[PDB]
């Protein structure tokens, strides 16, 4: 079933992109979100230890004890994001090992953040053929979120690192 | 390269569908076309022996010596088309063996005809992993034609027969 699903999605059976609104729990401790979700982090049902801010602006949450890690990226078709895949995925893996909730976010919660979450999931996959796992994670996340790594340059970088 | 191509196409990097206009030579003797292409068959640069008419109407070309084979199908999401895959692909294979040009057509040259051409190409593949070959043929034909088996029920039937 999941296989027929992947092949139909892969041949144009996708919905038009829609903006995510709510935070998504991706793993036990790793969450994916947009800017509003980051602003709402301190009051979230989840007790975040970390927020990974992938936007260009270095904001603060001065009334919170959250540690905000800033990795400034631009959502464009020219930026290398792959230079940070190894260190970001190692950091997210450590958050999961230590049960330290972390919110990975960008402005829209689609491209810079979606790409780091896709990299994390690919990095954690030791079981499945990378090509199949990539299609599965891509489409299942997109169906859940509404839009997920729409930026084709970011998708290309994920494919180069984890599939090719 | 062809691999990176497939994976980007498979994750939403496709163009909006556009109607095919000109006939496409798919193999040495097998061509894919719309209704206008069928009407223009007798005067074509190609000396067709056969036209496979997949539309519901049994037309004639009374001034031509073309043999018109009628397999009436509807382009809808309910029709089994798979019941004819074995006999159609065997017939197309025979046209290629005998160097007898054949035009496979529907009304739009996209769905009923595109699906029989995709089935033919899958049937002729003995070399490549079916999942990869399916994605390659699908996307390469769609890029060439503008639109190619957009009907998701027909795609599902191809996947069931030749991939699963």
């Amino acid at each position: 079933s999941l296989y027929k699903y992947l092949l139909l999605r892969s041949t144009g059976d996708m919905h038009k992109a829609k903006s995510p609104t709510i935070m998504t729990r991706v793993t036990n401790n790793v969450y994916l979100g947009n800017y509003k979700n980051a602003m709402d982090a301190p009051s979230s049902e989840v007790k975040f230890k970390y927020v990974l801010n992938l936007t260009m602006d270095k904001y603060t949450l001065p009334n919170s004890n959250i540690n905000i890690i800033h990795i400034p990226l631009v959502d464009d078709t020219t930026t290398d994001i792959s230079k940070y895949f190894d260190d970001v995925t190692a950091f997210l893996s450590k958050c999961d090992q230590r049960n330290e909730p972390v919110l990975v976010h960008s402005a829209a919660g689609v491209n810079r953040s979606g790409a780091m979450i896709l990299a994390y999931l690919m990095s954690k996959n030791k079981e499945s053929l990378p090509m199949l796992y990539f299609l599965y994670v891509y489409h299942s996340m997109r169906d859940l979120r509404g839009a997920f790594v729409e930026n084709p340059s970011f998708k290309r970088q994920i494919i180069e690192k984890y599939v090719i």
